[PDB]
């Protein structure tokens, strides 16, 4: 098909030869999916194959490094002679640890994508359509739809392919297209073809496209177009571009990125400034050009040396983690900061059917007035077996089974549980059980009229498919719906308008069949009805109604309740106007009580638990929902959010009750109360609002659309797999699973990610530190150069790679979960680190230089012995005196440097084995925590004794070889850092904190 | 200069203004350097940059795995949907382990040239010029050579520059220059111009070119160009090639690998035989054309996996190594080969006199005739005092200093010394020392007669530079030199024809003066001369000469003797034809004795142990010399290749001697006789052929000309740095330090490559054979497939790769050099050893299917359980009765591959400490012993691990991580091979030898 919107349904039905009523033939799709394919896109599998990797280099850090590549290459061509060769590795030295990292980077983030891809293609998508195949709507594989049959949507829905209108089943139709025309706010539909063959997907008011969700209304309609051909199929990544940004922890490090970067970019020219006078040197000889641009080379040396490479790179890797992470527990992460987001939660606002609970509903408990004598009240009560949709189940009166058309209220019960209904049964042959398709709580009473079958209608020669929805099609033929005032929660309640079929019940007049919350029918409600009489409602009857359904409510089995009403004498059907679901109150007055029913919703098992740790972890969980407040918190004593006897009168409420309070008090009721109830989609959001207002993060957790407003005013929303797509689009998470416990899980993550970044810039500054106070303590004490260049470069390629980024794999500590949430506000870096910092970069610095100064000084066996004359070491060229007569040119060996240089690294790695926490001792955190953290040091210890024997290497790096006793000097030095460290941690923990 | 063939002499000196007896003057020096530079070609340093690399990829066995990579990425392109991963990896898995150690060889390559490019820079040459500067012919460096200043040459000579011959200084000037012309044999030169202007470098009889030797005579000529413009130097390595060859022990190991490579190609055939009836399985499904491809890349797997692709590699690596080690020593290897053929040397002929002597004579010893009374005749002996050549002793008669000028006889002695003569002295300014200039021999008497001062010459107002000649130079002028009649070996004397200058001697005639061996001139004498007068010689004085010569031949001193004589009534100059050498003798007949000297030439220190050293690794050392037998003897006790008090009078010959003997017995006294004196340079290659005949390795050590022959017809030729260019370019190795241990030591190292060359063969194979009995006794015991085509290209690169590399770097055994030499017949792979392969071969292969059957069978906590069921592993498809019931396509679990895969892995490396040796135990060799063979297991096992671990590599790899329990399972399985091989030791060792 094609400009289906400037057709008319007849046009449409007739291009495609089918009946609106009926569906494609079994045939019929046969051919059409051979002529159209299925109705499904092209496999966009993880892409960015190269992008990933030109995406590791953009960070303005890693950008700085590339530039000094640069730099350190064209002063390679000017370098002449001798050591053109340590002149062209420098670069080499700076691109490898680029590069190591790019890699690790580009890896994460593949494997990332890949897991959530691949559960996406988990659980296919279905579709509501209708086939000659069977008379009841079905459901299928959204990809075995095909343009003609028939298909159909309502609230909450995810359109399944380009579908033209047919007709609305209720008074409006609103839809959510942003994705595609833009528009935020939904937008009305109609059935009123729109002429302009050439008009914008705005402009076709009368087509829902595939993508989009269906905002509220029902509908039915024919498919236009599928797979590549719909108007999304078109706009495709293949064809249309998509969008990013950077998290706000991402946004934290950056701005304290460039904050290192200016500061290190300080203490660096600093460093070629207190070098001026050196210029002029024997050691360069040449004019003060040749001796600045090598202290200029140090200056850059330093900084590559200082600057945290792979902080750009870590981040992506810890984040890329946890989404990997959540996706091994069947958790689609929509947005990586979503994980680090979860972890600074406080409040967990969580809606209660579907999410708390599995809404598999299933009415067990029902009743209709029996007698009325004054004061005197009598019901029916009755029980219903079967857990699930299946149409198989007893009702119950007194323990033993009855005919439920016995009956007459129990016949309108069923009645108007059939007839005021939108949803129905559809059986799986598949799976071989009855699945439901609409909403759980509609359908429970689908199967219910199933059961009673009030009409005693063959059902025993029947199949399953047939069985579904036999009875309550029956009741549809005695009554003729002319229209029906569809659900909303200002009313609590819906309506539906029905005219007599035949001359069997014409001689009584049309009716109005109504269900809602008990608390509102029973109110509109001036008639009960007994038997088929009717009689005004009193106070004694109105009492007995309420008592049963607060018994059914707050009882063993927290049952959820629904009234079933009539209005006999409905209003002239011209009087009313469906312009607004404000109006429908009002039409739904003057009613008759017909009846209740109980339905059980069993709260999910991993629940309760997951609210306890929620406890431990000092984050709260409040249930927002619609549903009855007393039942509201019953569920809440099943759960865990109240204690069995606890008392609540102070933290439960209903959107009225709260409503009453004034402003100040709602904001204060909302750090106090766990429970809302009777509450609207506007007050979940409010809640989650004045939550926010005392600077906290909140977690909102739903399945409804009446739960869209919340989860996207929140920090961090998190939707049920099981649940609506429009509430799955205003989430940042989505439990696949269904799994509840998974959001705690994602919160651990979300605290390791964080504290691992922390370990991390721990790590790289307390060692960086050093390599800064190594170089400014040796011009301060006067003692010869202790790095080169090259020297540099190198201790930054061993300790700033791969050992730094294993630290982006550290666990979580052993109580992670067991500390209240961080502040948000909270600063990065606290004073007490920075100190930890200065400490430690301060050891190790002079760790360093005390090291070269020993070699010279109290160096055993070890040659080039001296005094405190290093001091004055360029002075031996015209006054030596004191001077033993050694070499006045010893002041220039290698054997200092590469005795200090393997300090360095050697102590540096020592630091890494520190960042495996930050309070928590080397001894409850074994170094061997961390596999990837030790198998990157001993690869980094591996290739420096390479650059140390292997004869080339040696000389290039203007280093010697150290004696089997020299190095034991180094595990001497260097090995103490790890008690600094172990002592700084003994005090932050039991003298600070703790 | 150019074109100067085609001038003659003179128009030459006319062209640079220069007198063949002058020479160039300082400023004229100064000039021409730079007008011409210095006498140097461009320093080509270590080239073949990437020619290197290449060169790694020629072998066949590289060749191979180079193809099955081109296969594999072929069938990469055909290979389609869920795999194609696991089919691009392949090849990358067989180009790695090939790159790991094409860059382990281009590296070790570069190193050993470097070390050896930088030995021979060391010791600058020089060149023996006149220049107004001095008298006397001076040294200097020979790149300060210039074209104009005038050269002096010699036998034994590298000619400095491309010379313009100007007068030859003896009867013939023949030269080697096949290094330029080609022709191998010494041409004949003239003084003679040669008009062709156009003319070959053949045809120009008339020059010296730049590079070639003096391979007989003396002349001297005036430079014609110099450094770049040389006859050579354009045909340099920029603008001509050069020549290779592959060493006999590689010609031995291509011929196995060959071998190898055959026998592989079949064992791997016969797999893709032994499995046509499953092209037809299940696994496949596919036609029989996508069964075979399978099977048929599983053949060409276990063919790389088999293929020992380092061997190549690991030889040009240690050769590298070798040739690196011997550079440390100051060792010029001008042949790789050397190093290995120095292994199998049983015998080493080495040269005395400035072989194992240090050739720096210094006349300590001397008498003349005092009186000679019928049958009683007396000495006039004197001692001289001075080692070095410095001018500086005196001469003492009864320990008491006195005019050796106030005996005639010495007048005489030293007129002889001075004038028979073609040596002379040269003071070395910067040294601060007198440096000989010509043969040591000579140059002795050339000190001796500036100590006597038969003159009385004003010596005490002269400088250092002038007291070295002028005693000699005062003598010059009483008489002329008409003629010399130049050393030959068959007279053993030297001769020189002079005419009385003035008139003071003129009333007295012609003269000439004699000095060869004691043995030749005295017999040839027929009167003794006595003060001035003459007398005939008769039996009591020639006892007295020669009784006196044998004491201090065979004295503490060990004493170098000559005799003086005198021709009074020298032929008629005509009489004379100096057509060939064979006539001189009979020109030095009717001689008169004067007097003998004696000299000291101290044996070089580190010779005796080194001797000794030899005998302990079964080495004979014989010395050929030409040298008197009594003082060869004498010597030999001394160094120790004679007993302090040994009988002798069997195991030490002269020339004569040995003719004497018949053919038979000449061959006899070659491996019985450790001395032979008195010898010709064709009986010194005589005596190595002799040796040879015994099918037996032969060394030769020299530094003369008389050592060429032998030095080549030797296995492998050794000269002194200090010796002379024809000795050295007759020599595959060259001892610049002068220290004749390093031969010792070249031994050893020629020892130990072979040695790691079969721990490496014996490794390759005894695991290699694993790999294959443990793809047929899975096709033979009938259980499922043990491993897959990437499975096995990934035991090769972790197995096959640098950790049988590092098999090259292994020490020498702890008694490599207590073991008499390997026969040259020996077997490459002994039968004992064939079964050490088979022995671990086998068990390594039955480890691994034992443990892919462990899992399947007693696998405890571990799952798929069962027992004996595998053998009809393909049957529970229709026939599955006592089968349990687990799952029919357990059979194709990871698990158990895996679980072998590693064993695999894991017991080859156990396998690799086996091969640090051959029959010393894991105990007496420690595997530290081998830090780079550690370093390459720990290497190997990470990089396994990470296939285990890395979540997008055990899917690729079709691997399965294991417990933390099954890996004891392979440590279990694994760890006692290191037992079968221990014990397998223990009997080679203590059952077999020893
Ligand atoms: N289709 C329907 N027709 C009539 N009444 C309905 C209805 N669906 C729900 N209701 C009633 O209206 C009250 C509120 O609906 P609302 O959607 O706001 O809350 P909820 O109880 O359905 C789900 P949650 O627990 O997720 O908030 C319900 O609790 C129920 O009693
Ligand atoms: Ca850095
Ligand atoms: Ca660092
Ligand atoms: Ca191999
Ligand atoms: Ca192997
Ligand atoms: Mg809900
Ligand atoms: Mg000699």
């Amino acid at each position: 098909m094609e400009a289906a919107h400037s057709k008319s349904t007849e046009e449409c039905l007739a291009y495609f030869g089918v009946s609106e009523t009926t569906g494609l033939t079994p045939d019929q799709v046969k051919r059409h999916l051979e002529k159209y394919g299925h109705n499904e896109l092209p496999a966009e599998e993880g892409k960015s194959l190269w992008e990933l990797v030109i995406e590791q280099f953009e960070d303005l850090l890693v950008r700085i490094l590339l530039l000094a590549a640069c730099i350190s290459f064209v002063l390679a061509w000017f370098e002449e002679g001798e050591e053109t060769i340590t002149a062209f590795v420098e670069p080499f030295v700076i691109l490898l640890i680029l590069i190591a990292n790019a890699i690790v980077g580009v890896w994460q983030e593949r494997n990332a994508e890949n897991a959530i891809e691949a559960l996406k293609e988990y659980e296919p998508e279905m579709g509501k359509v209708y086939r000659a195949d069977r008379k009841s709507v079905q459901r299928i594989k959204a990809r075995d739809i095909v343009p003609g049959d028939i298909v159909e949507v309502a609230v909450g829905d995810k359109v399944p392919a380009d579908i033209r209108i047919l007709s609305i089943k209720s008074t409006t139709l609103r839809v959510d297209q942003s994705i595609l025309t833009g528009e935020s706010v939904s937008v009305i539909k109609h059935t009123e073809p729109v002429p302009d063959p050439r008009a914008v997907n705005q402009d076709k008011k009368n087509m829902l496209f595939s993508g989009t969700n269906i905002a509220a209304g029902k509908a039915l309609g024919i498919v236009a177009t599928t797979g590549v051909s719909t108007e999304i199929g078109k706009i495709r990544d293949q064809m249309a571009a998509t969008e990013q940004d950077k998290t706000p922890l991402q946004q934290k490090l950056d701005e304290f990125g460039e904050q290192l970067s200016k500061v290190i970019s300080l203490i660096c020219v600093a460093v070629w400034l207190i070098n001026i006078g050196h210029f002029n040197d024997p050691v360069h000889g040449g004019s003060w050009i040749r001796g600045a641009i090598y202290y200029f080379k140090i200056a850059v040396a330093l900084a590559v040396a200082a600057i945290p490479e792979g902080l750009p790179a870590v981040i992506t890797t810890c984040l890329a983690l946890g989404t990997r992470r959540m996706a091994k527990k069947n958790a689609i992460v929509r947005s990586l900061p979503s994980v680090e987001t979860l972890g600074c939660t406080s409040v967990i606002c969580s809606d209660k059917t579907g999410t708390l609970t599995t809404n598999q509903m299933s009415v067990c408990k029902m009743f209709i007035i029996d007698k009325v004598d004054g004061d005197f009240c009598s019901l029916n009560e009755f029980s219903i077996t079967g857990s699930t949709y299946a149409p198989e189940g007893e009702v119950l009166k007194n323990d033993k089974p009855i005919r439920s058309g016995q009956f007459d209220g129990l016949v309108e019960l069923a009645t108007i549980c059939a007839l005021c209904n939108d949803s129905s049964l559809d059986f799986n042959e598949t799976k071989g059980v009855y699945e439901k398709v609409g909403e759980a709580t509609e359908t429970a009473l689908t199967t219910l009229v199933e059961k009673m079958n009030v009409f005693n209608t063959e059902v025993r020669n029947l199949s399953k498919v047939e069985r579904a929805n036999a009875c309550n099609s029956v009741i549809r033929q005695l009554m003729k719906k002319e229209f029906t005032l569809e659900f909303s929660r200002d009313r609590k309640s819906m309506s539906v308008y029905c005219s007599p079929a035949k001359s069997s019940r014409a001689a009584v007049g049309n009716k109005m069949f109504v269900k809602g919350a008990p608390e509102g029918v029973i109110d509109r409600c001036n008639y009960v009805r007994v038997g088929t009489t009717r009689v005004p409602m009193t106070g004694p009857v109105k009492e007995k109604i309420l008592s049963v359904i607060k018994e059914w409510g707050t009882g063993r089995d927290t049952l959820r309740c629904l009234a079933l009403a009539t209005r006999d004498t409905p209003p002239k059907r011209e009087e009313m106007v469906l312009d607004d679901s404000s109006r429908f109150m009002e039409y739904e007055t003057d009613l008759t009580f017909v009846g209740v029913v109980g339905m059980l919703d069993p709260p999910r098992k991993e629940v309760m638990g997951s609210i306890q740790l929620c406890r431990d972890a000092g984050i709260r969980v409040i249930m927002i929902t619609g549903d009855n407040k007393g039942t509201a918190i019953a569920i809440c004593r099943r759960i865990g959010i109240f204690g069995e006897n606890e008392e609540v009168a102070d933290r439960a409420y209903t959107g009225r009750e709260f409503d009453d309070l004034p402003l100040a008090e709602q904001r204060e009721a909302c750090r106090r109360a766990c429970c809302f109830a009777r509450v609207e989609p506007s007050h979940k959001s409010k809640i989650v609002e004045y939550l926010q207002s005392y600077d906290e993060i909140t977690a909102m957790t739903g399945d409804g659309v009446n739960d869209a407003p919340a989860l996207k005013k929140a920090e961090i929303g998190i939707a049920m797999g099981s649940g609506t797509a429009v509430a799955k689009t205003a989430s940042e998470m989505v439990l696949a699973d269904d799994n509840f416990s998974t959001i705690v899980a994602a919160v651990e993550e979300g605290r390791a990610i964080y504290n691992n970044m922390k370990q991390f810039i721990r790590y790289l500054i307390s060692s960086n530190v050093g390599e800064v106070v190594c170089i400014f303590l040796t011009a301060a004490l006067g003692l010869p150069e202790a790095l080169i260049p090259v020297q540099l470069l190198w201790v930054n390629l061993v300790t700033d790679g791969l050992p730094a980024t294993a630290l982006g794999f550290n666990p979580p500590d052993l109580d992670i979960m067991d500390r209240p949430p961080r502040s948000p506000k909270e600063p990065l870096i606290s004073g007490w680190l920075f100190f930890r910092y200065m400490a430690i970069g301060g050891y190790v610095g002079a760790a360093t230089v005390g090291a070269a100064a020993w070699w010279f000084m109290y160096a055993e066996d070890g040659p080039g012995v001296t005094y405190h004359q290093l001091t004055h070491f360029m002075q031996c060229t015209e006054d030596h005196p004191h001077f033993e007569g050694l070499d006045c040119e010893i002041f220039e060996a290698p054997e200092p440097m590469t005795m200090a240089l393997s300090v360095l690294v050697t102590i540096e790695m020592c630091n890494a084995l520190n960042s495996l926490s930050e309070n928590q001792s080397l001894m409850r955190m074994p170094p061997w925590v961390n596999i990837w953290l030790l198998g990157s040091i001993c690869l980094s210890m591996s290739l420096h004794f390479l650059i140390l024997y292997v004869d080339p290497l040696p000389m290039i790096f203007k280093l010697k070889a150290l004696d089997l006793t020299q190095w034991l000097m180094v595990l001497k030095i260097s090995l103490p850092v790890i008690g600094l460290d172990e002592i700084l941690k003994f005090i932050a923990r039991n003298y600070l904190e703790g």
